[PDB]
């Protein structure tokens, strides 16, 4: 609805002191001819020039040198708040000196050559980060601001004094490159983005506003995530976006300085920090200052941890200065910084999943000049465990391997050609595959949080079972009122129980891809780590992640492990207690369950489970998972060969029918097999036909037809020659009976 | 050296290391290297004192400060990989690795050679067999 916010659009008079105007606007305005307009953007950067050059194009879009789009603005789309204010000062002069392509040839005086023609009887009217291209040439160089004699802005005039003293600096660029950072560079972390952009940018922008109210801000921001993740783009995009100003604490640069000398150094960031507008501070490496005490010993450790408390405790609310810093994990810093009026929020950038990493693909690849059969999607899929610094080393492996195969006997000679045949340079498919299956990732240890995709097209039938899960899921996410109508208290946990490998951990994923709810997944040997390792105190980090991330379905299967590994029902002479159930028992009685966070279990054998933990306050709910009936299998069968070519010959109806009752596994080892033997026979019938076409000197026979690039009935009909019913009878009856007279 | 570097003072150690990265960086592509590592940043459990983190983050903040326009590369010699502090083995930082090994029987019969010069053999000298058998 504001006036004067307008988009701006594509540009034609290549010289930038040109600033566009609209007939029907300029009515709106008070635009006059002149010096310059102020046009304000994004970031504070203008491009303030002379003006009217344009009513060439259509209104509602104004005209504006494409050169103030990486200035004052990004892209397209943008808008500016056009407004005048001619009539600057007429100071000495404004700076004269290139930046980047002058030393490239001669120098000279670097005005007098090529751009003293442009300055004539249009002297300037400029704002100091206007820039634009100006050259007696080629016509395509920069020119920066390096000196201000006047504050604000100015018209230059003749007979004034410049001094090209100044030298073109190439590396600045990548310095001003920080600078530019934006949020669409940083990538695959965007629900944690979120969360501080409307922590941080609200407070910064409008303090009088948030402050009439008079709330609490918060002083201090403790970023989580391991290595490479990046943390310290996020602080410099953020402080980019609030237009504020920013100051970086290095740990390791503080602890090497002297004794005497760290002090000062803290001292004086804070000092600097405080002297200014609303500002950003960024320690990175906080556990090199402040660890966990009971490893340091020393004076100095525990004399600069004091300081940084101190200094943290004098704030006062009044000066608009916040604070993050970056640590691995939270228990590695002294529990003094996570107190109130010190560090008191905490975000996890985490992992990237399948998604985020296709955006740090698409940052990183810009220069690649890719193939049709690059498919990134696939690329980013198969990329378990890496972080975003891996794929950047990808990137460059898969790149320089392409240089090297291809220009095996051109890159190895001295010439221009090389710059040439790199612009004849690309990538294909074989070099990303090569360089995957070179690559070690830095991040396969750690427990994984995300939404599995797979959805009950994957599992046909368990109708009931369905019905039960969305009554204990999903209805109560969507309408308490009917709890606070009916004063009902969720239940909070069910226990599963039946033969081996019938799907289990195939259901709980399912349902959280239907609450579109992360999940987490436990298994035995885990239990059995920290049983033998004595250290149970990790479950209670377990727990805290799944607080951090809701909602969860927390998954333990193989319950019985602990179990069995004591002997089974007969065990040893204790019943059946143990420490990691004791402390399972203990977060789940201190949990609420406001916060949406299910718990499932899983096991084949529930004779062996303790009874101490069906009670009420805990699962107190029993789910059987059946053998699959009728064209339950032919879902499975569907899921399993999706991914594979199939004749019309075969007929998973068939299969189905022949079986009278089969696991979920043997009906995949039975696809696995067939796979197998096609995929032997299509290599030796390959293998036989080129020895055949070897020994024959028939120079010229072409014939591509591949007898098998499908599979047929008789894979099958082989594996059936050898398949076993992996289940008993006797385990049907022990279950039937565990099934009991349920009255 | 890493020994060499120890044996100095405590506030003449520091010189040396920063002038060697400071010469490094004045001349075109070099390349620096670093013999018994642990001797300067071995794992910080074992270390007890101020001057060897003092060294450490001294590595640490020069190793930091390269910024990719110098064509300056480093390489270290250390007996295993879990005997140095994992600050160093992070991206931006020592982040490849090599493994020499132990020579097989093709390689002994390469370094017999190397040696064997000056030796004088005879005919009944069969240096396959005295690789073979090492």
């Amino acid at each position: 609805n504001r006036p004067n916010r307008l988009i701006v659009d594509e540009a034609i008079n290549e010289d930038n002191s040109v600033v566009s105007l609209s007939q029907p606007k300029m009515d709106e305005l008070q635009l006059f001819r002149g010096d310059t307009v102020l046009l304000k953007g994004k970031k504070r950067r203008e491009a303030v020039c002379i003006v009217l050059s344009d009513d060439t194009c259509s209104d509602e879009k104004i005209r504006m040198n494409r050169v103030v789009r990486n200035n004052l603005r990004v892209r397209l789309g943008d808008v500016i708040s056009i407004q005048p204010c001619p009539d600057v000062k007429y100071g000495k002069r404004i700076h004269v000196l290139p930046i980047d392509d002058t030393v490239e040839g001669i120098t000279g005086n670097l005005f007098e050559v090529y751009l003293k023609p442009y300055f004539l009887e249009a002297y300037r009217p400029i704002r100091k980060g206007d820039i634009f291209l100006v050259r007696g040439g080629m016509r395509a160089v920069e020119f920066k601001v390096v000196e201000t004699d006047p504050s604000p802005y100015c018209i230059v005039a003749p007979d004034t004094v410049i001094h090209c003293e100044g030298e073109p600096i190439k590396r600045e660029d990548e310095e001003e490159s920080l600078n530019e950072v934006g949020y669409d560079d940083i990538g695959g972390c965007r629900k944690q983005l979120a969360q501080i952009k409307e922590m941080v940018e609200l407070p910064l922008r409008h303090p009088a506003l948030f402050k009439a109210i008079g709330v609490k801000p918060p002083r201090g921001i403790l970023l989580y995530g391991p290595p490479g993740t990046g943390k310290t783009l996020i602080a410099r995009a953020v402080a980019n976006e609030t237009g504020a100003f920013a100051f970086l604490i290095n740990g390791p640069e503080i602890m090497s300085k002297l004794a005497g000398e760290s002090e000062s150094n803290l001292r004086k960031a804070f000092e600097e920090a405080e002297k200014n507008a609303p500002a950003i501070i960024f320690i990175d490496e906080l556990d090199a200052i402040a660890p966990k005490r009971e490893k340091t010993h020393g004076e100095v450790e525990r004399r600069i941890v004091s300081q940084l408390l101190t200094l943290m405790d004098g704030l006062k609310q009044r000066a608009h200065v916040i604070v993050m810093a970056a640590t691995n994990r939270p228990n590695s810093i002294d529990p003094a910084l996570r107190r109130f009026g010190r560090f008191d929020r905490e975000v996890d950038i985490g992992i990237p999943d399948a998604t985020g990493r296709l955006e740090i693909l698409q940052i990183h690849t810009k220069n690649m000049k890719l193939a049709d059969d690059v498919d990134l999607e696939q690329v980013a899929n198969e990329t378990h465990g890496h972080v975003g610094a891996d794929l950047a080393a990808l990137c460059s492996e898969a790149a320089l391997q392409a240089i090297r195969k291809k220009m095996d006997l051109i890159d190895l000679e001295d010439e221009t050609i090389d710059a040439e045949v790199m612009n004849s340079l690309a990538v294909t498919m074989d070099d990303f595959r090569w360089a995957l299956s070179q690559s070690n990732p830095s991040a396969l240890r750690e427990t994984v949080v995300e939404v599995p995709q797979v959805t009950w097209e994957d599992i046909g039938g368990l109708e009931d079972v369905k019905r039960e899960l969305q009554e204990l899921v999903q209805y109560p996410v969507e309408h308490p009122d009917k709890f606070l109508k009916f004063g009902m208290t969720p239940s909070k946990g069910v226990l599963f129980y039946g033969p081996p490998g019938c799907g289990k951990t195939l259901l709980a994923k399912a349902i959280a891809n239907e609450c579109q709810a992360n999940a987490i997944s436990i298994k035995g040997p885990e239990l059995l780590t920290m049983w033998f390792g004595e250290s149970e105190a990790n479950v209670r980090e377990i727990f805290d992640k799944a607080r951090q991330a809701a909602p969860c379905v927390l998954f333990f299967d193989e319950l019985d492990s602990i179990a069995k590994a004591r002997g089974g029902n007969i065990g040893d002479g204790g019943g059946a207690a143990d420490r990691v159930i004791n402390q399972i028992l203990t977060e789940m009685d201190g949990m609420s369950t406001k916060k949406n966070v299910f718990i499932i279990g899983a096991t084949n054998r529930p004779d062996i489970i303790d009874p101490a933990i069906l009670r009420p306050g805990r699962l107190d709910q029993l789910i059987y998972i059946p053998l699959p009936d009728e064209k339950s299998r032919v879902a499975i069968l569907k899921a399993n060969l999706r991914k594979s070519p199939v004749a019309k010959d075969v007929d998973l109806e068939f299969l189905a029918k022949m079986t009278n009752g089969f696991s979920g596994a043997d009906l995949t080892e039975i696809c696995q097999r067939a796979c197998k033997l096609a995929i032997r026979e299509s290599i030796e019938s390959e293998i036989r036909r080129e020895r055949e076409r070897q020994t024959n000197p028939s120079a010229m026979e072409v014939e591509e037809d591949d007898p098998v690039p499908e599979i047929r009935r008789d894979h099958f009909e082989e594996a059936m020659r050898f398949a076993r019913r992996s289940v008993s009878d006797n385990d049907i009856r022990k279950y039937e009976m565990f099934a009991q007279t349920l009255q």
